[PDB]
């Protein structure tokens, strides 16, 4: 896998590159984040950052996980990543 720095999805938070950690693993959603049905801004305005719930909440369907999936690349740090646990 490929371990990425919260210094990236935060740097990757313009649509150039989009990125969102979702459960332990970024999504480069940067083609898909103007096609998402959603919203572009849900995405961007918390893509750098974390939108797990504000994805897993939405509860998005298997068509997703099909393009969530197509749509990976890897992971962030996940020693950053659980500085609220
Ligand atoms: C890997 C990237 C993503 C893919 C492939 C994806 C795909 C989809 C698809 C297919 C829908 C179908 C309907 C549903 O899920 O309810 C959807 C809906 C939705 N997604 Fe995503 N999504 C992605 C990322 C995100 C992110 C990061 C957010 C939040 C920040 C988000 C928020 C939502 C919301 C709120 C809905 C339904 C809202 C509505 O249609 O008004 N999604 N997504």
């Amino acid at each position: 896998v490929k371990y990425y720095t919260l210094e990236e999805i935060q740097k990757h938070k313009d649509s150039k590159s989009t990125w969102v950690i979702l459960h332990h693993k970024v999504y480069d959603l940067t083609k898909y984040l103007e096609e998402h049905p959603g919203g572009e801004e849900v995405l961007r305005e918390q893509a750098g950052g974390d939108a797990t719930e504000n994805f897993e909440d939405v509860g998005h369907s298997t068509d997703a996980r099909e393009l969530s999936k197509t749509y990976i690349i890897g992971e962030l740090h996940p020693d950053d990543r659980s500085k609220i646990a």
